[PDB]
């Protein structure tokens, strides 16, 4: 296909609204990846978040087209694919490189809180590496503003994937939406660490959920999980999102400052 100045040759991936593919310039050759969207006010507040985002470790906007019906969302090809292609199921990865793609996950998180915006769907699908293996946040059709004028708004919309949602979601009416950003980038910590998510959702009917609460940590993935990152773990992963770790408490943490390499 060719559409105004680009050649969508490659099929990057799919989402609930539309689809991501390849978009190398027929005239200057840059090569960018298109989100091809279909058809409310949803795309207006995923273009206007996108335009607020600048950060080394949030995918780059490049800017909006359209044709009738069809929306056309310019961003930085990550040439090095996704986090998810580099965890090896029931392994995951060497933990020099999960804390350096925990401490690149953190620094993106941050930025994107202090704007006010929360991602509202971190797992390793969505994060994804440029040439040098540097973390971006990608896919903001789910993020919303939950500060404006130095003013919290509270979140009620139930979103995201349910191994990695947060339990309030699912308990509470209203809830901050810092704290479940956290705890999602501890599911993507353990599958980092363990190649193994450890529960299907965090509910009071799910065994290996009530198994965590109860601290069995002799059972899998948190056998597979050295007790420094473990510890970490133990912070992140808490119920009651007023007693969970905040991200400047985790930039405190022994792993989170462990020194590391091979
Ligand atoms: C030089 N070279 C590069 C390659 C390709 C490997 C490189 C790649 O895939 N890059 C890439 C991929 C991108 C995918 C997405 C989407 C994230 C979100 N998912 C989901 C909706 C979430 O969960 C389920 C769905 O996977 C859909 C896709 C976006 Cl927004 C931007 C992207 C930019 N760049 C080959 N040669």
């Amino acid at each position: 296909p060719f559409v105004e100045d680009w050649d969508l040759v490659q099929t990057l991936g799919e989402g609930a609204y539309g689809e991501v593919q390849l978009a190398v310039n027929r005239v200057t050759e840059e090569a960018v990846a298109v989100k091809i969207v279909d058809m409310p006010e949803n795309i207006k507040k995923e273009i206007c978040i996108l335009k607020m985002l600048n950060h080394e470790n949030v995918i780059k906007f490049y800017g909006h087209r359209r044709e009738g019906n069809i929306q056309y969302l310019f961003m930085e090809l990550a040439s090095g694919g996704s986090l998810f292609d580099r965890i090896e199921p029931d392994i995951g990865m060497p933990e020099p490189d999960a804390q350096r793609f925990f401490h690149q996950l953190m620094a993106g998180v941050v930025y994107l809180h202090g704007i006010g915006i929360t991602h509202r769907d971190i797992k390793p699908h969505n994060l994804l590496l440029d040439e040098r293996d540097n973390l971006k946040i990608a896919d903001y059709s789910l993020a919303t503003v939950f500060r404006y004028n130095n003013r919290e708004r509270l979140l009620n919309k139930m979103c995201g994937t349910l191994p990695y949602v947060a339990p309030e979601l699912l308990k509470r009416r209203e809830f901050h939406a810092e704290p479940v950003d956290v705890w999602s980038c501890g599911i993507v910590l353990t599958a980092m660490l363990a190649g193994e998510l450890p529960w299907d959702q965090p509910s009071d009917s799910c065994q290996e959920y009530s198994d965590w609460k109860e601290k069995k940590t002799y059972l899998n993935p948190w056998k597979k999980i050295d007790s420094a990152p473990l510890a970490l773990l133990h912070k992140i992963l808490v119920e009651n999102p007023s007693a969970r770790i905040t991200i400047p408490d985790i930039k405190k943490d022994r792993w989170y400052n462990k020194p590391l390499k091979k």
